[PDB]
């Protein structure tokens, strides 16, 4: 359920995000944690949000029951605290992460 990944000011990096069988045909979306119940959508595979938001994409493999998030030209305020995230089909109130990714950005060495 945690993750860190880490990348260089102006690099890239891709966190996986792997799931189960039954999560397969769901919107799989990227976010950071809800100020309350659910979460503001980045990106999602499925959704309001779009599989591409900018800097931010998001892939969906379910023959490998994974998703991948790209987070392009990354900057310091890319840091913190994410959920890989999926919805029900009739959706609930709330949201849970499938796993919570802490992402680091560090300068260009």
């Amino acid at each position: 359920h945690p993750m860190t990944v880490a990348g260089p000011v102006g690099g890239s990096l891709s966190v996986q995000c792997r799931y189960e069988k039954e999560h397969r045909t769901l919107n799989k979306f990227w976010c950071r944690p809800p100020q309350i119940l659910r979460c503001d959508k980045i990106v999602e595979t499925k959704g309001s949000a779009g599989k591409r938001n900018g800097r931010v994409s998001i892939r969906d493999s379910p023959a490998n029951l994974s998703f991948t998030v790209t987070l392009e030209n990354l900057t310091e305020e890319d840091a913190g605290t994410y959920w890989c995230g999926v919805d029900t089909p009739w959706l609930r109130d709330f949201h849970d992460p499938i796993v919570e990714v802490e992402v680091s950005v560090f300068p260009a060495g």
